[PDB]
């Protein structure tokens, strides 16, 4: 019903807009790196997000360095098969090509360039793919002038020549908050938006106000990935500001997805060890951030 209702998303002055040119504000999960905990993703359990938290879009994070893609390739298919539920449950769907420690998304270029080629030619004609080329560029000698976006003008011609209108989500400096320096220095693309993330127990009204200058510029922001714990995952979850900053997105209607779908002993993991990889959790399957994050996307769902 999601992709049915909206069908193909697009920007318009900076805004999400369905086929319509109504807003449409997608609310989601991140899965946590692939490699690792890629039980967590599957239909079933991306059913039982539809249905029990009103998810409208998933994202599969697809860690390129740490264990991930560029080491071992197989974790693609994890990708494949997050994709393919996401056309059957009919939600959208982010293909994360999540850089972190490589810090500079030119680091793999080429084969970026090869797997969002194979990723668009399977999937570029179904409106329910969203790519998100360079997770968290970052560092003090990666910037959107030298290093992003000169990236970005290289692989999206790549899946423009196979999709010519699903949004790309690209990443910005100090790990995609700086949006304010690719929002003076926009890409061609109509079709695309920048990625600003965030952790509630570590940024406040500052990178507000750096996200109000850049929808200030009419550049589109995605929030692809926000944790509700501080950055360094101490002091536990930090809801009161993550309220803050959610209320900040609904003024706004920025789309999100959160950080991340996994039972790793850490406080921005929504489920508690032991969780069931296939969904159907009790309440006591989530944790505090969890719980939270869950009561956010059911209370916007319908
Ligand atoms: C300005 O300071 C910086 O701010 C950035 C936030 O704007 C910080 O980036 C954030 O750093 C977090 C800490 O690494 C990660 S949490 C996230 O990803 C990490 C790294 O992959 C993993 S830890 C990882 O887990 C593996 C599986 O359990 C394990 O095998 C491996 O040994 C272990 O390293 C964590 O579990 C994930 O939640 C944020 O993603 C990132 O934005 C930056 O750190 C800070 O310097
Ligand atoms: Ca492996
Ligand atoms: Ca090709
Ligand atoms: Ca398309
Ligand atoms: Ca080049």
């Amino acid at each position: 019903s999601v992709v049915e209702e909206h069908g193909q998303l697009s920007i318009s002055n900076g805004e999400l807009v369905n086929e319509r040119g109504e807003q449409v504000q997608l609310k989601g999960m991140s899965s946590h790196g692939l490699q690792w905990y890629g039980q967590f993703v599957n239909y079933e359990s991306m059913k039982w997000l539809r249905d029990d938290w009103g998810i409208n879009v998933f994202r599969a994070a697809m860690y390129t360095s740490s264990g991930g893609y560029i080491d071992d390739p197989s974790v693609k298919e994890k990708v494949k098969e997050a994709v393919e539920a996401a056309i059957d449950l009919d939600i959208y769907v982010i293909i994360d090509w999540h850089i972190l420690s490589d810090n500079d998304p030119n680091i793999y270029k080429e084969e970026a360039k090869d797997f969002f080629d194979e990723m668009s030619e399977l999937y570029g004609d179904y409106p329910n793919v969203i790519y998100e080329i360079a997770n968290e560029p970052n560092g003090s000698d990666v910037t959107w002038g030298n290093q992003i976006k000169p990236y970005a003008e290289e692989v999206i011609p790549i899946i423009r020549n196979n999709d010519p209108n699903n949004i790309i989500i690209v990443g910005t400096g100090t790990w995609s908050q700086d949006v304010h320096h690719a929002a003076d220095n926009q890409l061609a693309d109509p079709n695309v938006m920048y990625a600003f993330h965030f952790y509630a127990g570590t940024h406040g009204q500052n990178l507000r106000d750096q996200v109000d200058y850049a929808l200030d510029q009419g550049a589109a922001i995605f929030v692809s990935e926000w944790g509700t714990s501080a950055a360094t995952g101490d002091g536990g979850v930090f809801l009161d500001e993550a309220q803050v900053w959610i209320d900040f997105m609904d003024e706004r209607n920025l789309s999100w997805a959160n950080w991340s779908l996994t039972h790793k002993d850490e406080s921005s993991a929504a489920l508690m060890p032991g969780a069931n990889p296939t969904g159907g959790w009790t309440e006591a399957e989530l944790s505090p951030s969890g719980t939270f994050v869950r009561e956010k996307i059911r209370e916007s769902a319908s």
